[PDB]
């Protein structure tokens, strides 16, 4: 998009280079240095994104007050916030010049991340004794000084110390801290009227399902099959029945969009499905209720399948036999709350009509309350194969001479990292509904899924996090790589779990993705913001251990969330690096389409939030037949016999289901 | 300006994690271009440095053999079968997997632990370097990690400094940014020829002034009277007798450059001293000879007063008796290496002449070899302070009154002392330097007054490459009469809360000036409270660095530091005017700074403290320190006294 733009106001200290060097090495950009007795008129103030106010009347107050601009006072500017507001400015308990105190906080804001205490260097005499109602403070002094404060509404932060100090620690943190803040107040700043009522009430998310939705129609079921404290706390559920609601599918090769309106109407569009995403998301925004957990305001449910990458990074190689992605824009929605046991009903009005949300807020939330009552595949077994009716697009011979293409691409130095998969077929006459309750039972994971679309059902027990974007603009990836069957004893199951955490090969396939998805995410997200918070973490399911790595960034001013998902798409997990040359390696050797499998799913929200699982162990069901891909990460030391087993292994739960 | 890097994209997927590090690392973010692009149509001349990504590459391979820019190849980035050497099979494929790394510590590896961990992505490597090539780093199975053409401004790293598994790799793209900004200042017609002999013969440094310089005549003597390894090596000697020499002085207030040639005729300019110093270095450019250790390879010696502080951020609120400045343009020299005991000798002829440099050279060889055989290597009873105690004790006060208002944090109160004296310029030199041996000891003999310093402190040394090393000294205590004692006072310093604030404060000023003028993410502190202990005082030091911008002169650097900090206080600009007002009259050489420019762009200047300036039969010299809030005003005003011992014991 655009790199941020930072004002330095200089207050003729001899601080500002100091500050000058800490902002460039933690925003990548350096600051326009600016003197505080410049003409404010003058000064192209709507250039800029953030505002430094360096300590020693001027331009100073005119950014506080005027600006509307994210401020960071640093000391004497500190005080002018607290001053400007009507607070008192007098004498701290003790003069501190270039000495040193433990600061203890709160580590909101630009305190995010740092240790409590941290060390801080102060160059003041004074300090805000008596704080305005407006403002809130948020660090003291061991000294019991006030060393950091907020005003409640405005994005304006102080600090009484120096982050610049060779004495003080975390300087470039805080100043980060500030970027990021700075970043979240622009993406801050509608057709619709959201309605929202909370129901006491938290029913078995499939009795909501059967008791609340068609069973003949268009529905979407976002389905936390396992709820865990900090890992998914969440379901959703819906339908194409409301006055607002539309289907809209995409075909790469007419490369047209295709919208059922609430009408009747199918529209026709010859464009590119994020381009017509990203479109209808910034006409469509409403901003998040702040009485909801979540940021699932509404929007879009659904699918981008593998195939969208001819319009990312990649080639239309392949034809789907399925839409190549394909929504509900959901106007009605019910929240599942799995950690304070309640429901939440969203429903869409247009701004100027009564288009029956509310008689549906009340409808359903008196069909809730009616609602209201109260494995593990070890090997060899899990080995076995992928079912008496089914057939994988290449057998085991023919696989085992695409890994053995994987390893001399891999020796020629074309890739480093291959995520060879395969797709398998079977049929079976079960209805989508029987057969995804029999999944979620065998495998309870954080991103489950039932979408039951006009073209095909997609029955998803995937665990894996491809992005998490909050309206703030912050990101999330959770690439999964590095795969260990489960034991068929305990004993050999905590082994395997512990072989998985601790083999350098696991660890490598994980790396070089951690560095794949890194590169995606910084063609999108600010300087410095990309960090990797955990690496190398085991999760564990009914039918595997996961190696899993956790990778964050703060979107780039401009940059929609429909932009980051394409930059990020398709996920690094499902291809391998360099991204280009896999997927073009992919294209040869697989001789055929992916469709869902390896795609995403999940929601884009009015809010501009947005939360897609990878499709992994997930089923397409389309007429009288089961879809299901498998795969794995072929790298120099992958064992074709090992890495063809792993791909069996994975297609254990969806097997089960279907027999 | 900043420095612009170029990130050529050779179509993989680590080129945004290149771009993230370079930007974190250098303040600046590159501009990415695709290796499929348009050299003809690529503005390669508005670059200073490139990146080459890992991944046939054109753009790559040009900006390797036909740019003359700094190039970093990143794995894939090609130096080594450019340039004749072998690409063969690694004993191990190595994809996302982490090797101990161990090296030299040298450029892309500087400051860089040995071994640290980087991730490789590569099946090939260099086995077979050619003459042209170095190698840098090797991994811990026995292959080459890092590689520098020997000549060319080319580095190569066989891993990623950008991965996530990778330790150290903004310092990598971070000194690849310092050696880049090295280049192109060494770039940057020459009106001299400079001719060098070394001599294997070190006399002693004393005789060398009494034999070889005159006695009348106008000298200069850069005297390590201390001689410490990596702290102090080297003595410049020189007189204006050459047919190039030239004295130099200004006046703040008429604003003058009077220049006296060989000739004997004095030129006359107005024009500020920095902008004509500015002028004179790039007009009188000559590259550093390589066989010479020491970076000065003749130029300008002497002295900046505290008063040019009227053309830095100062105000002209007193006029000095003495040169504002005053500097001997040395068109030859004698260079003492007391480190490998010997001389050598430097001459500038006009480019394309013979002004007698190679017969000087000979002739002074000759000299030095048998001057070798003969000799190888309170205030006082008639002393006048301006401010007498009970004054001294008020202006201290007023100070804690301007640091209760918060004006200042620290105000480097200083006094001036003059003395009658009978003794001449060399003979009382000769026992300062007994009594106090330092690293930065100097005798200028100038016609208008000679200048007797002392000084340990490092006040701005600058590098032809543009490095910059800062060493503020802050925080006294007077010498134990005891070992004991000595460490006692020796850990008092190191730990006392009003001394390492009183440090700190002036490190923090240090650093804001080098800020203004050096490369983002360049300035650090490798050194914080260090104790240094000289024959009078025990001094709190700290040592700031950082890179120059490209397009900012050594001139302009030692302008945005000048006054020091360590004289001074902060803010500087507010501090000096409560000075101006408090001291009621001109510092002069002392405060100043003192030592050479070289031709080269490098430059070496110590801080004018424990100096004595001779004119008119009488002695003048400063002493001060920090008032701080903790300030007790009876011991500030001892602080001043102790550190006139030095001076009053060689006056006496
Ligand atoms: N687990 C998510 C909700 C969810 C369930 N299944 C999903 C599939 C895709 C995206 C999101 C989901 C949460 O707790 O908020
Ligand atoms: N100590 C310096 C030379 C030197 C001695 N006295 C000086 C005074 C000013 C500048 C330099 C010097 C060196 O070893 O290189
Ligand atoms: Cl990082
Ligand atoms: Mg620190
Ligand atoms: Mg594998
Ligand atoms: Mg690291």
């Amino acid at each position: 998009g655009r790199h941020m733009r930072t004002l330095l106001i200089d207050n003729y200290d001899s601080f500002t280079h100091n500050l000058f060097q800490y902002i460039g090495e933690a925003t990548g950009q350096p600051p326009v240095v600016v003197p505080n007795d410049a003409d404010w008129s003058r000064l192209p103030v709507e250039d800029f994104d953030a505002i430094v106010v360096s300590p020693g009347f001027g331009i100073s107050r005119r950014a506080i007050t005027d600006s509307g601009l994210p401020v960071l006072g640093v000391c004497l500017g500190h005080q002018g916030i607290a001053q400007l507001f009507g607070g008192t400015v007098g004498l701290a308990p003790e003069p501190m010049h270039g000495r040193v105190s433990e600061v203890r906080h709160t580590g909101e804001d630009v305190f995010r991340g740092l240790p409590s205490p941290f060390t801080a260097v102060r160059y003041h005499s004074l300090a805000a004794t008596d704080l305005p109602d407006e403002l809130e403070p948020l660090a003291w002094s061991d000294d019991g000084v006030v060393m950091g404060l907020r005003h409640r509404e405005k994005p304006l932060w102080g600090v009484q110390f120096h982050p610049e100090s060779i004495g003080s620690d975390f300087g470039r943190e805080i100043m980060a801290n500030f970027r990021d803040l700075a970043l979240a107040h622009h993406r801050a700043r509608s057709p619709y009227e959201l309605h929202v009522r909370r129901v006491d009430v938290l029913p078995d998310a499939e009795e909501v399902r059967r008791g609340c939705l068609p069973g003949e129609g268009t529905t979407f079921w976002l389905d936390s099959s396992s709820v865990l404290e900090g890992a998914s706390r969440f379901s959703f559920l819906g339908d194409d029945r409301g006055p607002l609601a539309e289907y809209l599918t995409y075909r790469v090769a007419d490369g047209v969009v295709s919208v059922r309106g609430s009408d009747g109407t199918t529209t026709r569009t010859r464009r590119p499905f994020f381009n017509y995403l990203e479109e209808q998301l910034e006409r469509r925004r409403v901003p998040v209720a702040p009485e909801l957990p979540f940021e699932f305001n509404l929007g879009y449910v659904g699918y981008l399948g593998y195939e969208l990458k001819a319009e990312t990074t990649g080639d239309p190689a392949h034809r789907s036999p399925h839409p190549d992605a394909a929504f509900l824009f959901a106007d009605r929605a019910i929240a599942l709350d799995h950690q304070e046991g309640c429901c939440y009903l969203l429903a869409l009005d247009r701004r100027g009509h009564d288009d029956g949300a509310r008689a549906w807020l009340r409808e359903t939330a008196e069909t809730l309350t009616g609602l209201a009552v109260r494995m593990v595949f070890g090997i060899p077994e899990a080995a076995a194969g992928f079912g008496p009716l089914a057939r994988a697009r290449h057998d085991k011979d023919a696989y085992l001479k695409r890994i053995d293409e994987c390893l001399k691409e891999i020796r020629n130095g074309e890739s480093y990292e291959i995520c060879l998969t395969n797709m398998v077929t079977a049929p079976t006459e079960a209805t989508a509904l029987p057969l995804y309750s029999a999944l979620r039972a065998i495998s309870p994971v954080p991103y489950g899924a039932l979408l039951e679309f006009p073209e095909l059902s997609v029955l998803s027990a995937s665990p894996e996090r491809f992005l998490t974007i909050g309206a703030d603009g912050g990101v999330e990836s959770k690439p999964i790589k590095g795969t260990r069957p489960r034991g068929g004893t305990a004993e050999e199951d905590e082994r395997l779990r512990a072989d998985l955490a601790g083999r350098e090969k696991d660890r490598a396939e994980n790396l070089m993705i951690v560095d794949l998805v890194r590169n995606d995410l910084n063609s999108v997200c600010a300087i410095g913001s990309v960090h990797v918070p955990r690496l190398f973490e085991v999760e564990t399911y009914a039918p595997v251990h996961q190696l899993v790595s956790t990778i964050r960034g703060r979107l780039r001013p401009g940059t929609s969330t429909a932009a980051c998902v394409r930059a990020a798409f398709p996920g690094g997990s499902m291809t391998g690096a360099p991204k280009k040359r896999t997927m073009e390696i992919i294209d040869r050797l697989e001789e055929g389409p992916r469709g869902v499998y390896s795609g995403a799913l999940g929601w884009f929200a009015l809010s501009g939030a947005a939360d897609l699982s990878i499709v992994i162990r997930t089923i397409v069901l389309a007429d009288g037949q089961a879809e299901f891909g498998v795969g794995g990460a072929i790298v120099s030391l992958s064992d074709q016999e090992e890495e063809f087993t792993e791909t069996v292994v994975k297609a254990r739960a969806m097997v089960t289901a279907l027999d």
